């Protein structure tokens, strides 16, 4: 149900960070799945890729050796619902609350075949 290579995020001033979204992985799925990133949503919000820019308060995603960067710009409080597309990989969607300032993770999945 859930992945198993995508799994916590820190909060940064205005941004989150997932540590774990590593274009310089020796893992070949996170690594091509990272460099091939095609369009990054947050609540439906389309955010821009900003290179190597500060993501603080945008709708902004950076991917570097940290891992993937995304302004709070378009967060709200409780659910928000982060898609990232890719080349070569399903959309992955991740759910995060925000709280009182506070926002943490809740789940990273792909959209699931349905099994007995
Ligand atoms: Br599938």
């Amino acid at each position: 149900a859930n992945l198993s290579l995508i799994t916590k995020l820190s909060q940064e001033d205005g941004a989150i960070l997932f540590p774990e979204i590593d274009r310089y992985s020796d893992n070949k799925q996170i690594k091509a799945l990272t460099q091939q990133i095609t369009k990054v949503t947050v609540n439906g919000t389309v955010y821009k890729d900003l290179i190597s820019d500060s993501v603080k308060d945008t709708n902004g995603w950076v991917s570097n050796m940290t891992g993937l960067h995304l302004g709070t710009k378009a967060f709200k409080d409780g659910e928000n619902t982060i898609v990232i597309s890719s080349k070569g990989f399903e959309d992955v969607t991740i759910t995060v609350t925000k709280k009182d300032g506070q926002i943490h993770f809740v789940s990273a999945k792909q959209k699931q075949h349905v099994t007995a």
